[PDB]
């Protein structure tokens, strides 16, 4: 496979994670990671199994501990699908979920045209 540098998929895809924070409100539930305790939500551990948060996947694009940038839309996906199975279908956080994966959606495809 074709190599991807850190720097390269940083510089690419920043400002993709950056159209996801500009969603204001929408975006305030998924900058840092769900504490079940200060939420109320003690089953939250039992449906969610693989956690994800927009500060997780920052550090992870910091630090550059994606290889190719489908392992970063991965993430997303997996943030946005864990909102979507935990919450309400008619819940504000499910409605910010939505939101964000729509301007996800338009923002993420010319980057990866990009990428190549
Ligand atoms: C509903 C709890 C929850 C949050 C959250 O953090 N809620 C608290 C919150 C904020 O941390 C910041 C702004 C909010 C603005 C409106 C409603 C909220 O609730 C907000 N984030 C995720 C991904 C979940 C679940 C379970 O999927």
């Amino acid at each position: 496979s074709m190599i991807f540098k850190p720097e390269e998929l940083r510089q690419a895809l920043m400002p993709t994670l950056e159209a996801l924070y500009r969603q204001d409100p929408e975006s305030l539930p998924f900058r840092q990671p769900v504490d079940p305790q200060l939420l109320g939500i003690p089953d939250y551990f039992d449906i969610v199994k693989s956690p994800m948060d927009l500060s997780t996947i920052k550090r992870k694009l910091d630090t550059g501990q994606y290889q190719e940038p489908w392992q970063y839309v991965d993430d997303i996906w997996l943030m946005f699908n864990n909102a979507w199975l935990y919450n309400r279908k008619t819940s504000r956080v499910y409605k910010y979920c939505s939101k964000l994966s729509e301007v996800f959606e338009q923002e993420i495809d010319p980057v990866m045209q990009s990428l190549g």
